[PDB]
């Protein structure tokens, strides 16, 4: 009867139920060990703590995320965390409802693969599908056409569709993304004199990254006041009371997504990525994209960061050229938005791999329905 | 009652009513289908766009014309059009109405032959009649002398009418035409540093030449100021907003007309055409048909081309036999025009071929009524 | 089946059954060896007096700790003790019942693998366990997190526990303890004009502080009246009638918890050796340990205390970090308290290492297990 | 006396002396810039990298191609390689020698005249002419009929060339060339496992392809085997050990030029785009022109890109005119050594364009003697 | 005219004059203060002795260390040992001499900025240049390419130089240093039954470390062997007479290095410290940074800890990647060599900061000529 929307993206696990207008579970996608041995026998101590637990108990373990710039690696872990949402958070039979997973366009196909087998075999989801998460967001918009830019903790992601119609040609796919922005705080925090080191100090950076960094319209132009006066400085309190105070790196943290050089990384900016995807697509639609540039996924989240894109692309793209983005409320879960909504529909139905048909044709089938 | 006229030629499907001035339906003789595969599970996606909609959509699809060089060659595609042309665009129920369609002369038998059974077994046309378009654009004039270019993006050629009798053994025929300057001009705008090559591509080049070519009255010394100036040079704005700047190209292109071994075309130019059908009449008639220059076509719109085409044939001609080009405004549709009037005579009634006429005697027939 | 729960410290044996609420045999760890000759030949003099026998003949007794700072030096004396705990105090069979000991983490490594050794050889004791006593007194104030301040008369440590986790890498060992504060009272008392010099009158003064100590929220506020009122100044009966009176020296002496440099110790004092300890910690959860402050242990009997402490961890820690102290009456027995608890527990039954089992893997097993 | 003959080609630059049977200087047309900062102030550091200086550094480089699609775009860079191929490469003092330049056939006008500009202003050039590669490489060949197949890492392209004479009205020019299918192995790569991103990634790439990648006879043929079996499956060795291991896109890749929709690209595959130029030939030569396919360029190298072709062109020809397709050895070279051919003939001296004819004439000199 | 090359690490000020093959001035970096009041009222006693004043009075001193993991923290004490570097050591009048400071990568940017201020203003030095360590230490062993792993008593850190190219992107700093191995064996000697407690009894410990620790090739089979026999236990004779005896810590101190969570520190060993960080470093030019593993600082003066590294670099590095190590002699004092070198290059004169340079600026320029 209702699907299962599981947006398995890398760093918050979001699922729920189709016709849903919102996801009921929303934690993170972090499998904790004990970083340190244990003593209290009798405390009823896990070997491994997951999503919300991990949060919780987050500076004894070792915080690990099983899917890394949108690959799943560790499997293991990544199962567990599955688990965890059917059985713990939804607190739903799996056996009894379809399910709809999410890719980042032109990940490894094994990755879709063994996602796949999992579901068949270890959660016996009756039928399954998978989708690609930019095309999911633009559903969320509600539009048939534009430029989706999708960019989580995992990877940052370009897909041009067209009135229905992807075009695979030219879809960017850049791995500089949320993460890496984390982690590029926690070099530059290091520049003004914050040591986080482990794992649970990455962690506390995310949030520091999520409250203070937004985006400077003039990166340089930021850069002198930021370094004339100290009305950019600003506080923040660590779970320990130690207050921090962080100037130049609100801005340069996220400025990163627009020099990538910034880590080192040879990429363009993720302006001129979403130019140059606009530039592979054919000149006869190059005008409706330019109108329709969808933004979405968390590292959108970023105060003017659609500002930003806007002028930066503006800039790039023939004067007249209309830059119109598009950057709704809530679409930090526009991909599972996007995949209530799919599931819902009735024409969507007949896209389901079931598990009669998995067996039958066998794991090529992934690919078959899609990408 | 009222027939439909319907000038199905290559490039504008122009149908409207016997009686109309003006045709109800005009739009492009192009099937489009899905370059890219589709992924939106739900947008209502097609497997074939079919005029308006193929241009709407051209971006995203293969675009084909049925007909090339006057000849229905996708007859699966041409009969899609057709299928439109009735139910979609002029709404009207086919079988209660008498077609009259059109060719141009010296097209292959089998083209009328098959076209003649669509009518009649798919569309279960009352009566239809095929007539040249040639002739139709002489009666849009208003003549019944004269020499009849009609050159339209197919086909080129040049029927000789004098006093109501055709002259068969003068009718010329020359494939160069529209569709040809069309890809000259991809050609040429490659020279000039812009690489069209897609079918969306053609298409937004027949908006540049249609709005920038002209004729140069004497193509060298154009060419000297050409290449001297830059009062030539004229901007065009694409559907992407990437200027293209256009000078010589403005009138080699259209030049080719004139000078077909441009295009590795062996053939005379339009104006020696035209000459050497006068050359093949009877000298007693002659000076009527220099006199009676009749252009049409969406060809014979370029600006100057009458003026050149009256140069030419004047040093081409015996002095003192005065060269008159016709050209008159809408001839552009004259062909379509000429099918009204024809339709809506009343000697004309006795020409239609009926349903049980054809069933009778057999597909000959089409041919038994004229050429 | 009932465990012997034996808190061996460093000056107080106690000793019970596993589920009582407290100790059954509490005695100090003391072996006493007559000073003098002896001659009443017939009086049923022995070699050695024992704890409390100690304690009653102490005058004539060279008074020795087989513990010092917390490790068992005087193994031939710390036997003797246990004998008695075990055949006189207690009055049970050590051979039919397992046995919980505690030590002082970092203690050396030879001290609980010889202890071990006696406890299957001398005792016959069917299964054992040794248990560091900062984890036991958590047990005792029922909670998983905290720091344990545990400050007895051997050693004074800072162990941190989250959520059952123990963090050897930030555990503080501080041999300042409270027979080191007792001796300075010898040295300060000195400066007063008493002379306590033997080792009987070293216990003597051990009874003067737990009277007259306590610690003064303001050292240097306190000492500007000490030195001003005679409004603290408070007397003492000896065992002789010779009444001592004491003022500053009530809180000078448990002022070096707080400045060690008093008796010449490098060490920052207990304050800030649990503060140090904290930082040492993740500081994920710093704010658990700061709110879970817990202290037990003998010397954490002075009066204030805990207010001193406060105070002072207040001032070292980011404010806002609501500093709390746990000092729960009762704490002075809070290891053995938690030893009851641990051995009283299910799922402890497990961790007991058994006289069969020591047996076969030998004497490295008692580290196997823990630290 | 002796002329320089500099292939001038989007990858290898490849040039040395007429009448030599090799080029002399061999090197990739890529300058290369510090991707990052640079710290050994005395290391002797500079500021761009040429050729195979560019090779050996690349990992710290940005690597940009300065001719792309076969136009020359960063004429700054362009110049620096002329510069080194001149006087580092062959070491020649290039004002005392006539040079030959080449290019594809449809390039923009004012690469040859920019290209000019500079040979006769930067370099002094006694006299210079550019030649059309593929009729170069018919030269090469000793033919004076055939089509020329000319693929190389810009762009592919067709010149039918009939007893000396070229037929510039059927000559083909796909810009799906080398570089593309070294791009979709990127992408291809990626849907394997393995992230290939950075230009030095993307020339790391390049030796991949060169050395596994193979044109299947029949391509969804060999998808079934390779999806089968794993003796397609082989392994490479990257720059870094890590062993990559590449099966079906060993000739999905090579695949492209043959079916190009699989990159995106409108236009038909390569054995279509050559049987078109035939097409557009006179019937009266399309005979000789089938048994005279010539093949050069280096994406000819591939293993069974001849007989792919054949299979596919003699499915496309009318049966009975036998296809046969020319594919020399070192044809990757044919252009080159068709230019050494060429300038050492005694009747082509008269086609070099002098300093003074041009300092007279003009740039449109370089026009007026060929396309 | 001569340049005063100063390493002030934290551990070891090591200053002399650019073109010596070796410091003149080696001390500790380290200011003592007087433990306890003193009596000697015409003693000539100090309120504080520096370097290797505070060695040779070190037991009634605290002594402090200025830096801190790199990080200069006791300002007032660091600018009193630059006052004996100068002044009393090396005997050099300062504001007659260029000077060369070292800072490690990633320091916080006032920590060069206070230091570059103070050069300035309390030493009036002409000019004064700050440079990278790693950098530095490269320059000793006279390459432009390798992973320069310094690790000294502060911090550990590994810089990727390519061909004179620093990768800032994949530097890695690891504060587990030679100051956190002598504590852990103050922890670990306690096990063994050796209470080191005094900061002058931490140095004591820096010399048992310095000629006991080893680095076990395998540690688990040494681990094993140190369990069984006792021929691994070494004798050391302590400022006191009393010999220690140690065994299983002569490595398990060192083995924290490859594995920090022995001391609680959650980033991997130095092995994958070194490995990862070339694995942010582009696949182009991983080989050459394999097989130039350059070592350097006091911690790899460890016994085999180059032969250990191999080993474990070898594991995680695809073989065939030959991995070679470096670790010449005197590589201790690599950086102070390197820093020689680079202040004799004549290019390197345009590198100084000048004074007025300094002044003009401002602090701001301290960075803009390097990190
Ligand atoms: N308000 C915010 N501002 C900036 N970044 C945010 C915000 N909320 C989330 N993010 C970032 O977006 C990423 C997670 O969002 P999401 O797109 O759901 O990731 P994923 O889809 O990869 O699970 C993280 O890097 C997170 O830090
Ligand atoms: N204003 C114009 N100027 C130049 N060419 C035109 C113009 N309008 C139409 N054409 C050309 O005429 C051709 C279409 O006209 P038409 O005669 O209706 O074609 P067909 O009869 O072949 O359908 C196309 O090549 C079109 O580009
Ligand atoms: N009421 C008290 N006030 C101050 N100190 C006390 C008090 N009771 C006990 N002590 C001190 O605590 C130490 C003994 O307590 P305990 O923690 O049981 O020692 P241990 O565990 O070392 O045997 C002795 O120094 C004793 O003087
Ligand atoms: N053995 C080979 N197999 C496949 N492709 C090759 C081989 N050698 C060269 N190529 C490809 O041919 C192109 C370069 O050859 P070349 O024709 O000289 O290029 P250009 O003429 O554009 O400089 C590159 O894409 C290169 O990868
Ligand atoms: N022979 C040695 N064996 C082991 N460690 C050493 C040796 N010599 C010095 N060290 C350690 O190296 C550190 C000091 O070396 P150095 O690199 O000069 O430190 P820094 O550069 O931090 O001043 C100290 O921890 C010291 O103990
Ligand atoms: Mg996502
Ligand atoms: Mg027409
Ligand atoms: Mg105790
Ligand atoms: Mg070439
Ligand atoms: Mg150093």
């Amino acid at each position: 009867t209702t699907a299962l929307v599981c947006d398995n993206g890398s760093g918050l696990v979001k699922a729920g139920f189709a016709g849903d207008d919102a996801p009921r579970a929303v934690f993170p996608s972090i499998v904790g060990r004990p970083r340190h041995q244990g003593v209290m026998v009798g405390m009823g101590q896990k070997d491994s703590y997951v999503g919300d637990e991990a949060q919780s108990k987050r500076g004894i373990l070792t915080l690990k995320y099983p899917i890394e710039h949108g690959i799943i690696t560790n499997w293991d872990d990544m199962e567990k965390i599955w688990h965890h949402t059917f059985y713990n958070e939804l607190r739903v039979a799996p056996e009894e409802h379809p399910t709809l997973l999410t890719e980042a366009p032109l990940n490894p196909k094994a990755n879709r693969e063994k996602m796949t087998q999992i579901m068949f075999e270890t959660f016996n989801v009756p039928a399954m599908y998978v989708a690609i998460q930019a095309v999911l967001s633009l559903y969320a918009s509600g539009r048939t056409t534009g430029i989706v830019l999708d960019s989580g903790d995992g990877v940052t992601h370009n897909v041009p569709i067209y009135e229905g119609y992807a075009l695979p040609h030219a879809i960017m796919r850049l791995d500089l993304a949320g993460r890496d922005l984390t982690d590029y705080l926690m070099k530059i925090l290091t520049e003004r004199g914050y040591s986080f080191v482990t794992t649970a100090e990455r962690e506390i950076v995310r949030d520091i990254k999520e409250k203070l960094c937004y985006v400077a319209l003039d990166f340089e132009n930021e850069m002198a006041t930021a370094a004339s006066s100290s009305s950019l400085e600003k506080s923040y309190e660590l779970p320990d009371g130690q207050v921090i105070t962080i100037g130049n790196e609100r801005f340069r943290c996220p400025e990163t997504l627009f020099q990538p050089s910034f880590i080192g990384m040879e990429s363009a900016g993720i302006h001129e990525t979403t130019y140059n995807s606009i530039m592979k697509c054919d000149i006869d639609i190059r005008k409706d994209l330019y109108a329709n540039n969808v933004m979405s996924g968390g590292t959108t989240m970023y105060p003017g960061i659609a500002d930003r894109m806007q002028k930066e692309i503006t800039a790039l793209a023939p004067s007249t050229m209309k830059i119109k983005i598009i950057a709704p409320p809530e679409r930090k879960y526009s991909v599972w938005i996007g995949g209530s909504i799919l599931a819902s529909l009735s024409t969507f139905q007949q896209m389901w791999i079931t598990k009669q048909e998995y067996d039958e044709a066998g794991p090529s089938i992934v690919h078959r329905k899609c990408f």
